[PDB]
């Protein structure tokens, strides 16, 4: 591996869909750049970052921080899911009441990386009962069999609305809208490879993910 | 008036590569068995069995039928457990792998005791072979860090094939008498008489067949 290496951070689940065919489409391009996956952490990736843990990470916010530059990279809803014949079905928008007396399905990861405990309901002091899974299928099996509620991304719940599995409704009035970026180092700002690597992710999602929007 | 057959399904699943095919399952089962409640039993990482006699669930999808007093066990069908290594690697010079090869390389399993996986437990324990160990909860990411020659796998032959057609890995041959999974679905005794059990088992079976290359039929 002559050029060196792209150790990506992402602790994030549903970024994996998207970032392993990317990581496929990189490989034949850049086959001297040696790809590793640093996650499992449970913890902010920015901090691998600046210690030579990880060369790219996927995150959720571009909070502003000496020594490590972010690029856009894209946006989209989070949508509450519940089964067709789910009480809460009857509701157009769901507010952060509406999950007080629900079992929330989760991935297996602190309410700081889950973008609706962290935005709506800890804000409120909600806690709702929760059920976790580290498989996005098992989540919607789950959901579908009315064994709970769940937040994802609309792109990963199209293909289950199709099979009438659950279906979608808007998360607030204002609705909730996640923002990813690919964080790195401001050392590296100037490497071709790792700037490739950020293109090939929007290029990809934006051909592949419904429901995306620029993130400015 | 009657509104159909009521129960309880809950699924006791330790088995990762077990979603892919148990997942659209339930997803068929569900509109044919509506008042039958549906739940998934998991992450104990431990034998699912003990959730049968304990009440704590109604079907477990296994790796061994253990003659087991107070269950039935039910085969649901037999697959190959396939090596993958990146195209690049020396391994994919051999076409088969021995138990010795193992020795240096890096293994990348699913982040669970040795006990649930069928290389380690039938091939590498009884030859005091641990390597150095490599955990993934998701496939593709397993199948990604295997490309980038991060290290080798172990997985079912049907999981493997999508990615062999992208260029991502090779597999080879596990052992010259090669490496066998066999899956069962584990009831209790008294439960062998409740139809939508043994429909959910032939739903499975019906699935896997027409869905995943490389199956073979168990017996009994």
């Amino acid at each position: 591996g002559e050029a060196g290496e792209l150790r990506i951070a992402v602790e994030c689940h549903t970024c994996f869909d998207w970032l392993m065919p990317a990581m496929g489409e990189f490989r034949p391009m850049w086959p001297q750049v040696e790809l590793d996956i640093v996650s499992g952490f449970q913890a902010d990736p920015v901090g691998l970052l600046l210690q030579h843990r990880a060369d790219l990470a996927i995150v959720s916010e571009a909070e502003k921080q000496n020594g490590i530059s972010f690029q856009p990279l894209f946006a989209y809803e989070m949508v509450g899911i519940c089964a067709p014949d789910h009480p809460l079905a009857a509701k157009n928008v769901w507010t952060a009441e509406d999950f007080i007396g629900e079992t929330l399905i989760t991935y297996p990861v602190p309410d700081e990386m889950l973008d609706l405990p962290k935005k709506i309901l800890i804000p409120k002091n909600i806690n709702p009962p929760r059920r976790h899974s580290e498989l996005t299928i098992a989540i919607i099996q789950l959901v579908a069999s009315r064994r709970g509620i769940a937040a994802l991304p609309y792109w990963t719940v199209m293909p289950y609305l199709e099979k009438g599995y659950v279906v979608h409704r808007q998360i607030t009035a204002d609705g909730l809208q996640s923002k990813l970026y690919a964080a790195i180092r401001t050392e590296d700002t100037d490497k071709s490879y790792l700037n490739n690597f950020c293109q090939i992710i929007r290029e990809r999602g934006f051909a592949d993910l419904p429901g995306l929007s620029e993130l400015e």
